[PDB]
């Protein structure tokens, strides 16, 4: 309830609604699985964060219905030539020609990336934690340093915010 509460108050409202939409699709009760919740719209808030620090050099799958995602995937493939994920990615980047998968953690940077490696094939990979460290392929880290920044930030404040509110102890022992 503290957790459905936090997520309203500190996420603009089209991301909660976005999230929502998700969770009850696929039979998720945002009211029960409120660190679901508060993680879906932690990562789809990174994935905007990350496109808007871009002229247009992101394209933005997350976040989109699976057949808008798939349509997007789909012409961007046939008009560049790059292989076809097996998975819906996060990101296009139109600068360096390759699709982008987030993740956001709250364990070791490098564990969640292996995970994230390991469940994927030529996708870039760039994890980001709540403690400001991390991970990318190649440690090829896509942004500039400032907008890199402004995501660690973000994340380290909605950790504190959780923990203002005696939250982050559920969260940080919680698993997506
Ligand atoms: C489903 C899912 O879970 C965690 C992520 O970081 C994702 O990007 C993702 C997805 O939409 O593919
Ligand atoms: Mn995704
Ligand atoms: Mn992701």
């Amino acid at each position: 309830m503290a957790m459905e509460d936090f997520v309203r108050q500190c996420f603009n409202p089209m991301i909660v609604e976005l999230a929502e939409k998700a969770m009850k699709e696929y039979g998720e009760d945002p009211k029960i699985e409120t660190n679901k919740f508060a993680a879906i719209c932690t990562h789809l808030e990174v994935c905007f964060m990350y496109s808007d620090f871009g002229k247009h050099r992101f394209e933005i799958i997350e976040g989109r219905d699976r057949i808008m995602a798939w349509t997007v995937v789909n012409s961007i493939c046939n008009t560049t030539g790059v292989e076809k994920p097996k998975f819906l990615p996060d990101l296009y980047d139109y600068k360096e020609n390759r699709f982008i998968e987030i993740g956001v953690t709250r364990r070791e940077v490098h564990i969640y990336y292996l995970e994230k490696a390991n469940k994927i094939e030529k996708t870039h990979i760039h994890i980001f934690s709540f403690t400001g460290e991390e991970m990318a392929t190649k440690a090829d880290y896509t942004l500039d340093e400032e907008s890199r920044a402004r995501i660690k930030t973000r994340l380290f404040t909605i950790r504190q915010e959780m923990a203002s509110r005696s939250l982050w102890d559920s969260f940080r022992q919680s698993e997506r």
